[PDB]
DNA sequence: GACTGCTTACA
DNA sequence: ACATGTAAGCAGTC
């Protein structure tokens, strides 16, 4: 039994001179055992002899710093777990998971430091953690700015600081832990959690490891959340409106759609009825038109003829080559006329309902009877739930070198792969999302402004007589009436504002309605643009120019890393 | 360069 | 040992 602690560094942020002047450690079972130093070697030092399980809270910053002591102190990067190496899990999208650093081995036991993210276990701020958690939580915070020379020696408050920092991830950390949720991160204990309901047994029996290259051909058919804005309303500024959100849009696929499950069977051409195979993906050639009346559906990325975001009307003189469900084959065929079809070969799999009830019903009664960072990690249980079973087994990662100039560089490894889970759930649960989405917004064609994976933003402010039904403000799966604005302006995909309508309650602001209302929400919907920008937004400079100094990036300078503040433009 | 790599936000 | 896609900005790559 390893023992667990609770690690930060407070850095300078100087591009040259960039160095730890704070490190503290606390031990997660005995807050009793812990260190603050301002010496980043005498912290190695310790860590090189501890023989533990080490966690930061964002190991991609402190990790940069780790790593160019290693690569200073005679540590080269290595997977074969030699005597004097590292190994890392840094993936290719640069998510670090994992420092694991080898001394040696003393008989059949290796001698090692590992060191771990917390924040893939707590993805929240530290503050936030405190709050939500209910800890001790200091006031304001250590200043960012003082003069700190090499030697810098610490003040009673920013000691004060630095051992709030450690103990509130200690303390978190081990609250989750003595659940049972012990794993690497919360996707692990998600699907972990899965295994436990369901069986072990029943789990590899009804979900089958697939061969890498059948389930690399099933990923062809495996697409996202359907991201559209009506041609008609883009950079109008508008009047009012209203967004229906499902209630958790995926777990509901989850909890009553039939769904994939066993092994697949190869067919050849046009795939033929089978009862006990309901289910197929179908390899299609063919030309489309969009039908007059009906929204587009069809995406088409990594084309030399297409846009890979646009949605498109037509084929454009060009056959697509698509793979396909059988729930986004009817939803195209009912939204465009197709030309020139060839069905190639498919695969068709057994099919069944309720896999999933137990484990839904449990997390979203934690989510309904939960608050804040407490309810956001009952969110992602169900939500990394679905991810898990369509985890892409390609986990080739970034190997860390240092560069000639001090800094660390990153190179891509050997390639390498995992086991699937099970991609056609992946594949089915998003199409089957699709189709939800979609057939809304198809039902309102004459309201749609705007549709994001389980959303809909109609321009009016009652619910339309086509959807009354299916409209509950709880009930999973349903359409619930999110809120209704003032006026909008959508400028692209992932890019709006809205003045929403707002009430108070008991002194809390609450979504209401155009009669039953006292304030007005400005809100800001923008990929890529960082919070302290989303601030500077007013309704009169959000368009096409849009721009500010103020975004921050992480520069690996010599040393470790450096935020520099980044420009941030609408394009 | 158009591309990808390196980062965030919206789902 | 590592949940998913999609959409975006900007410094590098002839
Ligand atoms: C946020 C998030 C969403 N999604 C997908 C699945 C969700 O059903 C869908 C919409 O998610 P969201 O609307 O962002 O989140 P939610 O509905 O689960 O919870 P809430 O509305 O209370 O904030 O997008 C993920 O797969 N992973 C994620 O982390
Ligand atoms: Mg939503
Ligand atoms: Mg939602």
């Amino acid at each position: 039994p390893r023992k667990m602690y609770s690690c930060a560094f407070e850095t300078t942020t100087k591009v040259e001179d960039c160095r730890v002047w704070a490190y503290g450690y606390m031990n997660i079972e005995d807050h009793s055992e812990y260190k603050i130093g301002n010496s980043l070697d005498e912290f190695m030092a310790w860590v090189l002899k501890v023989q533990a399980d080490l966690y930061f809270h964002n190991l991609k910053f402190a990790g940069a710093f780790i790593i160019n002591w290693l690569e200073r102190n005679g540590f080269k990067w290595s997977a074969d777990g030699l005597p004097n190496t590292y190994n890392t899990i840094i993936s290719r999208m640069g998510q670090w998971y994992m420092i694991d650093i080898c001394l040696g081995y003393k008989g059949k036991r290796k001698i090692h430091t590992v060191i771990y993210d917390s924040l893939k276990k707590l993805p929240f701020p530290v503050k936030k953690i405190a709050k939500d958690f209910k800890l001790t939580v200091l006031k304001g915070d250590i200043d960012y700015h003082k003069e700190r020379p090499v030697g810098y020696k610490i003040t009673p408050e920013e000691y004060a600081y630095i051992k709030n920092d450690i103990q509130i991830i200690a303390e978190a950390l081990l609250i989750q832990f003595k659940q049972g949720l012990d794993r690497m991160t919360a996707g692990s204990d998600s699907l972990k959690g899965f295994k436990d309901i369901i069986t072990t047994k029943k789990f590899k029996k009804v979900f089958p490891t697939l061969s890498l290259g059948l389930d690399k051909e099933v990923r062809y058919a495996y697409r996202g959340g359907f991201t559209w804005l009506n041609d008609r309303f883009k950079e109008k500024e508008i009047g009012e409106g209203m967004v229906f959100d499902v209630n958790s849009l995926y777990p509901a696929q989850m909890y009553s759609r039939l769904l994939p499950y066993g092994e697949p069977i190869v067919f050849e051409g046009k795939y033929v009825w089978d009862e006990d195979y309901p289910l197929h993906i179908q390899h299609i050639r063919c030309e489309f038109e969009l039908k007059e009346g009906y929204i587009p559906t069809i995406q088409i990325k990594r084309s030399r003829f297409y846009k890979g975001n646009e949605y498109l009307k037509s084929s454009g003189g060009e056959i697509a080559d698509l793979w396909l469900s059988n729930v986004d084959l009817e939803l195209m065929k009912e939204h465009y006329d197709l030309y020139n079809v060839e069905y190639i070969s498919g695969l068709k799999f057994k099919a069944t309902t309720g896999l999933f009830k137990d484990f839904i019903d449990k997390w979203t009664y934690i989510k309904t009877t939960s608050e804040g960072a407490i309810k956001q990690l009952a969110k992602l249980m169900l939500n990394s739930l679905y991810g898990k079973f369509a985890s892409n087994p390609d986990v080739t990662g970034k190997v860390p070198y240092l560069k000639e100039n001090g800094a660390l560089g990153f190179r891509l490894g050997e390639e390498e792969t995992k086991d699937p889970v099970y991609t056609p759930m992946g594949v089915f649960i998003t199409a089957w999302a699709r189709y939800t989405t979609i057939t809304a917004a198809q039902a309102c064609y004459d309201r749609i402004i705007y549709c994001d994976t389980d959303s809909i933003h109609l321009t009016g402010t009652e619910i339309p007589d086509v959807i009354k039904d299916i409209v509950d403000p709880k009930k999973l799966g349903y359409w619930a009436h999110e809120s209704t604005f003032k006026r909008a302006k959508y400028l692209r995909q992932k890019t709006y504002i809205q003045d929403i309508y707002m009430k108070e309650v008991d002194g809390k602001l609450v979504e209401g309605s155009p009669d039953d209302y006292t304030d007005i929400k400005f809100s800001v919907k923008c990929a890529g643009m960082t919070d302290k920008i989303k601030k500077e937004v007013t309704f009169e400079n959000f368009k096409v120019g849009f721009s500010r100094k103020m975004k921050p990036k992480p520069v690996q300078v010599p040393g470790g890393v450096v935020l520099v503040d980044d420009t941030f433009t609408i394009k």
